């Protein structure tokens, strides 16, 4: 599980968004396993604007946090899993490291800031969703 917290938005795993995120849902894109609410509160995560391919991230699975090399946002084949059939998924970053399902959520940061979140993975491999495009996150 884990969130991204900036400005008056929540972005989860659209796979482990809530009734109370469906309810107040400003964008979701399944082929990015990405979706995005509205805040009471302000958060306090800044997004990267950055082309950073080093950063680390969280492992709930470890209680770790782990410095990665991590591949560019891609079209990635994944295998079906318990929330999606085998398929592409958008913008996602590959890196070596130990990822099981509850691990998704676990934010990667870079030197400027929140890059993504974990979204999937599998013998040594974690993927990230990218969000350093999603500039509107930063406004309004
Ligand atoms: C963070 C994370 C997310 C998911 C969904 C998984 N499991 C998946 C993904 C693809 N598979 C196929 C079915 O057996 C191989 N299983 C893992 C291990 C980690
Ligand atoms: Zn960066």
């Amino acid at each position: 599980s884990g969130a991204i917290y900036v400005g008056n938005y929540r972005v989860v795993n659209r796979h482990l968004a809530t009734h109370n995120d469906w309810a107040n849902l400003v964008w979701e894109d399944s082929s990015r396993d990405l979706l995005v609410s509205s805040t009471t509160a302000q958060g306090c995560d800044t997004i990267a604007r950055c082309d950073c391919q080093t950063g680390v991230y969280y492992c709930s699975s470890r209680r770790k946090h782990y410095p990665v090399s991590f591949s560019k946002p891609s079209l990635i084949f994944v295998e079906a899993s318990e929330y999606y059939p085998a398929r592409y998924q958008s913008h996602l970053m590959l890196a070596v490291g130990h990822s099981e399902p509850g691990d998704c959520g676990g934010i990667l940061r870079c030197q400027h800031g929140v890059v993504g979140i974990v979204s999937t993975g599998g013998n040594g491999l974690v993927g990230f969703a990218d969000v350093r495009d999603l500039l509107w996150l930063d406004e309004e």
